[PDB]
C-alpha cells in the first residue's frame, strides 16, 4: 500500500529529500527503500548526518554498513552503478524513483529507470523535452496517474511561479523580467576549471557568475497562459544556500505597491497558504535557511512605478525548500497512484 | 597653479582615489598635499602600500614619519581630527577637499571644510538636500565654478546613469527599476552587529543582504528629465569589490536585443568612450577588478520582451572605477577653477 | 535570591550569554534584568533574535520597546551610555555586570561599573593588569568571594587550558607552542581598515590573518605552574565561527598517541566532564557550532614523536561555548556570593 | 635544442605552470607544443586567459581553434583523451610531460606517457612508490639524468623542506611537528559531496577542514636524515590560494628566536637565495599572491622556548610559486638531460 521510492543521486537534493521525508515520515503514503549512487553507504550515511547547512540530524541514529542505510531502524538498500538500466529497480518493487543526479533529465535519460523496471520517475529539475512540469501550488492538481515521468522544475521556478500566478490572476501580467541571486550550487566550480558554462566555470565563492536560470523557462510551463512573455537570468553568488528572485513585470491592471503585498498577503493566507510566506521583516538570507515555503515575499521590497510596473523579491531556500516540494509532488502522486 | 587638494577620510575611496592620482599624476591638474584620517601617517602609509584587492603598491616608494606620508618623495602632510573645523586648511593652503569618511554628506556638514579654509568640497557620496550632483560623461558639462560643495553621486549611480542616458535617448524611458547585485562594504558589519540598517548589521560576509542604493535617487538628478520615473534596491552579497546593476526599463520605442546592445555599442565608441564600455565576453567579476569604465555592459545578457521591456546588465569595480571618476570630477573642477 | 544581573555591551558574546541564559534559566541564580549598549532596545531585539551564527531564537517571543527589551514575558530594562560612571546600577539593584565591551579589561575600566553601584564585575575576556582570572574546569573552584573584579579569560584559553591541566598532570608540560587557526571576530575589519594591529585592518573573510591570542599569556595564569612555558599566536581564516586549536608540548614522560589520547579520554569521562569532549569522529569546523564543551579533542589528529613531542588539536566555538562557561562562572559567583 | 613540453591536465597548477613558463619564455630551454586535457581548446583558452587568482593575462594574446590553443603566436597542440596511453607523445615529439592531473602519480600511472613515446614524466605532486622527488633548492643538484619518471613534491613540501634544511644543519632537528593552514584547493568539495576524504567531503569555503599534508612524509624524503621524524596534518581554510605553515622542531643546539631569524635570514641572501625569502613586515595572505620564493620567513612570529623548541611560520604561494618551482625543476633537467 506504500509507494517504494528510490533515490538516485543522493546529493544536496538527494539528501535534503530524504531528511524531509524522515521529518515527515509518519504521515506519508512513501517508503524510500532504496539509493543509487556514486558512493558507498558507509560515506554516504556519515554525509546524511552531517550536514554542513541543515546541522547534524538528531531526530533519530543514522547508521550503515555494506549494503545499507539505516535511519532509526528503517533500512535504505544501496547499490552504486551510474547507469540507471542496471539498477535492481525490479528486484527491489520499486515504484518511484527522484531522480536526482542532473544528468538523466530528458526522457530518454529518465527512462533507463523505467526499462530497470522502476514505474515513474519524478525528476528534481526542469525536463528537457515534452516531459510534463509540476510546481506544487500552481499546476499539481493537473497531474494525471498515466504520467510515468514527471519534472518538478527547478528553485527558482517554484519560488517565483506561485507569485506569478497571484500576480497574473490579480493584475495580468503582459510581460516580466526576471534575475535571481543565488547562491552557488555544486554544478559550479571550487576553483577556475573547465565547465559548459564557461561563467561556471569560475570559483564560485569568490565570484558574483551570470549564468541561466530554469525559471526562464519553466514558469511559461507551468502557467501555459504566459509562456514566452518572461525571461531572465541568474547572478551566482558566494554564499552556500538560499537564494531570491527579482521581479519586474509590466502588468495590464494599474496598482501601487501596497496593493501588491496585499493581493500577495491574502493568497498567501488561502489559496497559497504553505506555499507563499508573506514578510514584513528586515530579514537577510541567513534567517531564511530551512523555511518551508517555496517562496516567501520580501513585502518591504515591493515597488510600482507609473501604475504598471511592478517590482516584488521573494526569498526561497533552494535546497531545503525545494526539496520540501519534490515531496509533495510525490505525495500527491502516491495519493493519486491509479 | 595647481589645485591643493586635502583628503578627508583616508578609507576605501581615499585610499584608492590616492593611487588612482599617483598612476595619473604626469598629467593632472591636480596636487594631494593633505590627509585627515582617524588614523597615523605610518598606519595609513601601510594601507596605501599593502592593498588586499589593489595588491601592493609598485610604482613608487611609500614611507612615513610623525607627520607626512612620501609617495615617491611627494610629502602629504597628514592631521587626525574628527572635527573638519578644526582642520589646518587655511593653513596648508588647501584649495579642493576630496569628502571621503561618509559623515559629511550635507550642505551643513561639507562646510565645516569650508569654515576651516577650503575652497571647494567634493563629497564621494550622494549629497543630502540641495547639492548639486555630477556624473562625469553624463552631466559634469552643467557643473558651474561657482558651486563650493558637490557630490559625485555613488557607485551605482555612475554606473548605471551613462547606460540610462543612452537608452533614455535612444528609446525614452517612460519607467524603471533597478536592482544591484552589490559586493559589501565597509558600513556593513563582519558580524551581526548594531546598525541604523538593520539588514546591514548582518554579517557581511555570510549573507545577501537587501537594502538601499543612492543610484534610485541619484540618476534622477543628473537626468532631470527622468526624477521620479526611476526605483530600485541593492542586494549586497560576499564579494569584497566589483558590482553588477541589472536595469529594466519600460521604453516608449519598441526594440529588441541586438537593437539595444548597438545603440550602447555605438555610444560607448563615440560619447561615451571611456565611461562605458561594450563587452561581449563571458567573464564574471574577479574579471573586472580595476576596470577604469564607470559602467561595463554585459551584451550577452541583454534582454527585450514585446518590444517595450528592457533588460540590461553593466558591471562596475564600485573602489577603483568609482575612484577614477572622483579624479575625472576634481580634473574637470580644476580646468574650469574660476 | 536572585543575583542581578546587567549585560554592558550587547554584542556577539553579550548576545550569545543571554541565549545561553534565555535556555538554561530553570536552574539558574541569575537574573538579567538590565543592558546597556551603544544601541536601542529595538535594534538590539531584533539581533538578539535573528542570529546569523545561531538560528532564529524560538524558545520565547522576543520583543521590545524604547525602554525594555522582552524575553518570553521577562522584561530587560535598557540603556545607552559610553560611560560606565553613568549607569542606572545602584537604581536597578545589579550585582553583577558581565562586561563584554571589549574596553573595560581593566581594573580601573571595570570599576567604573562599581562606582556606578555594581558590586561585582565579570569581564569576558583577559583582564588587564592585577584581574583574578578563571576557567571553568581548571581554576574556578580557587574563585575567592572577595573579589570584585573578575576575568573569563579569553575563548582559546578556555579550549586550551583544560587540556594542557590534563597533559601536564600526566605527562608533566616542560614547554609548549599554540596556535589557533580561528574564525574572525567584530575585532577586525571587514575591509582594509586603520586597527591599532596592522594585520587585523585587512580585509578579514578574504585572507589568512596573523596575529595575538589571549591564551598566549593566560594559560599560564589558570595554571600558575606554567607560566612562561607557553607561547603561541593565532591564524585568523575566513570563517564567522568556530576555531581550533594546535598544541605541541615538549612533556617529561614519554608517550605515544595512544596513551595521550587514552589520557584526555579518561579525564573528560570524569574530572573534566562537561569541559573537554573526546572525539574520533572526521568533523570540519560547521559540525561544532553549538557544542557546549569548551574543549573538543580530535583524537585523529593526537601525534607524537621521540616520546617528548607531544600534538594534540582541538574544536571550541568561540562565541557559544565560550559564552557558556562566561555562565558558568557567573553561576559559579553567585553560588559563592560575599 | 629546446626540450619539447606536453601538459598533461590544465588545471590550476598546469595553467600556472603554462603562465610561469609564457613569462620566462626568453630564457628557457622548453618549448610548450602540446596540452592534454578533459576539455577543449577554446574552453582552455578562455581559463588560461582569464584567471580569478592571476588576473587577465595581457602579455600576449591568448586565443585558439578546434586545434590549438595560441599564445603569443605560439601554436600549442591540444588533444582529449582521459589515457595516458592513447597521447600522440611520438608524433608531436614531446620529450617531457609535466604530469599535472592529479591522478597518474604512481610508477604504473605515470609510464603510460612513456608508453606513448614521451621520454620524461614530471609529476606536479607526490609521487606513490619509488619516484624520485625533488626539492628545488634542497636536493635538485642530485638529480639523475637517467631517471625517467621524477615528482617535484607538493606545495607544502616546497615551503618547509628549505626551512627544515636551514634550520637542520645551523641546530639539528630531532623531532618537528607541522600544521599548514592551508586555501582550499580543487580537490575538496564547494557544497558537501562524497569524497573518499570524509573532511575534504565538506563544503570548502564554509569550513576548516582538518586533512593530510603531503609535507608530512615528503620533507623526509628530500632530507633523508630526517626520515621518521616529522610529522603533521593541514587544516583547509575557506582562502582560495596562499596558505601557511607552521612548524614547531625539537632542536639539539639551545638557540633563541633571535639567532633563529638570523640564521634563516643569512640562508635567504646566500645559499637559499630565491627559494626562502625573509620578512619582518605584518602582512596576511593576500600580500603573497604571485610570490615567487618556495617560502617565505615570517620572522615576526618566531618563537623559541627553553633553548630547544622552536617555532617558526612561513608562507607559500601554492598555486604559483609550487609552479614557478615546477619550472625550475623542468629547466634544470632540460640543462641534465639524457
Ligand atoms: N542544489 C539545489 O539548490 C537544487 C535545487 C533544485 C534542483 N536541483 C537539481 O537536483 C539535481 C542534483 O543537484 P544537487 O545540487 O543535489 O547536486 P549534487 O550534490 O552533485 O548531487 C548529485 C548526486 O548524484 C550523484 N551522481 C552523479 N551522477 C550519477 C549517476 N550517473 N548515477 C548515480 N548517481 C550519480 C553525484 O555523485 P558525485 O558527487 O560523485 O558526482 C551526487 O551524489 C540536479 O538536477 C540539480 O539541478 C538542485
Ligand atoms: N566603498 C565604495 O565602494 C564606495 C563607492 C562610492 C562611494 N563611497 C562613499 O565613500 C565614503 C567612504 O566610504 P569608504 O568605503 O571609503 O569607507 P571607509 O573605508 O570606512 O573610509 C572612511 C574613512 O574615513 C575615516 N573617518 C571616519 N570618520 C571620520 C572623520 N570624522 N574625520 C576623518 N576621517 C574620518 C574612517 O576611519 P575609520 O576606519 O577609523 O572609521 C575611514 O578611514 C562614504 O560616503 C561611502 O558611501 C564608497
Ligand atoms: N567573539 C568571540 O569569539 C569572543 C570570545 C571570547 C571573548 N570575547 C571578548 O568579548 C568582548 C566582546 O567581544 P564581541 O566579539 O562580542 O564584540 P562585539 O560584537 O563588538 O560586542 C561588543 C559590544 O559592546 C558594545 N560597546 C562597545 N563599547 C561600549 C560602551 N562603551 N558601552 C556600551 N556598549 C559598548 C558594542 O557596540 P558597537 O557594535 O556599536 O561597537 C557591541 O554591542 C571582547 O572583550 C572580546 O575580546 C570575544
Ligand atoms: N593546487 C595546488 O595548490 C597544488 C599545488 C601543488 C601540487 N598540486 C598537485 O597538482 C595536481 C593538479 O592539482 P590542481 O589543483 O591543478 O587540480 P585541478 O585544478 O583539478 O587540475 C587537474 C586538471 O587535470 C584534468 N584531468 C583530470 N584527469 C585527467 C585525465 N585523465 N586526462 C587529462 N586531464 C585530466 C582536470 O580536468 P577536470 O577539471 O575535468 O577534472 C583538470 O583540468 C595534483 O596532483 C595536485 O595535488 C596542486
Ligand atoms: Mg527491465
Ligand atoms: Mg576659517
Amino acid at each position: 500500500s506504500m509507494v517504494r521510492v528510490a533515490i538516485n543521486g543522493f546529493g544536496r537534493i538527494g539528501r535534503n529529500f530524504m531528511r524531509c521525508w524522515l521529518q515527515r515520515k509518519a504521515n506519508s503514503k512513501l517508503e524510500i527503500v532504496g539509493i543509487n549512487d556514486t558512493s558507498d553507504p558507509r560515506t554516504n550515511a556519515h554525509l546524511l548526518k552531517y550536514d554542513s547547512m541543515l546541522g547534524i540530524f538528531q531526530d533519530a541514529e543514522i547508521t550503515a554498513d555494506d549494503d545499507c542505510i539505516y535511519a532509526g531502524g528503517h533500512a535504505v538498500k544501496c547499490v552504486s552503478d551510474r547507469n540507471p538500466e542496471n539498477l535492481p529497480w525490479s528486484a527491489w518493487g520499486i515504484d518511484l524513483v527522484i531522480e536526482a543526479t542532473g544528468v538523466f533529465t530528458s526522457r530518454e535519460g529518465a527512462s533507463k529507470h523505467l526499462s530497470a523496471g522502476a514505474k515513474k520517475v519524478l525528476i528534481t529539475a526542469p525536463g528537457k523535452g515534452n516531459i510534463p512540469t509540476y510546481v506544487v501550488g500552481v499546476n499539481h492538481h493537473t497531474y494525471d496517474p498515466s504520467e510515468d515521468i514527471v519534472s518538478n522544475a527547478s528553485c527558482t521556478t517554484n519560488c517565483l511561479a506561485p507569485i506569478v500566478k497571484v500576480l497574473h490572476e490579480a493584475f495580468g501580467i503582459q510581460q516580466g523580467m526576471m534575475t535571481t541571486t543565488h547562491s552557488y550550487t555544486g554544478d559550479q566550480r571550487l576553483l577556475d576549471a573547465s565547465h559548459r558554462d564557461l561563467r561556471r566555470a569560475r570559483a564560485a565563492a569568490m565570484n558574483i557568475v551570470p549564468t541561466s536560470t530554469g525559471a526562464a523557462k519553466a514558469v511559461g510551463l507551468v502557467i501555459p497562459e504566459l509562456q514566452g512573455k518572461l525571461n531572465g537570468i541568474a547572478l551566482r553568488v558566494p554564499t552556500p544556500n538560499v537564494s531570491v528572485v527579482d521581479f519586474v513585470a509590466q502588468v495590464e491592471k494599474p496598482t501601487i505597491a501596497e496593493q501588491v503585498n496585499q493581493v500577495i498577503k491574502e493568497a498567501s493566507e488561502t489559496t497559497m497558504k504553505g506555499i507563499i510566506h508573506y514578510s514584513e521583516l528586515e530579514l537577510v538570507s541567513s534567517d531564511y535557511r530551512g523555511h518551508n515555503a517555496s517562496s516567501i515575499l520580501d513585502a518591504s521590497l515591493t515597488m510600482v512605478l507609473g501604475g504598471n510596473l511592478v517590482k516584488v523579491v521573494a526569498w526561497y531556500d533552494n535546497e531545503w525548500g525545494y526539496s520540501q516540494r519534490v515531496l509533495d509532488l510525490a505525495e500527491h502522486m502516491a495519493a493519486h497512484w491509479a
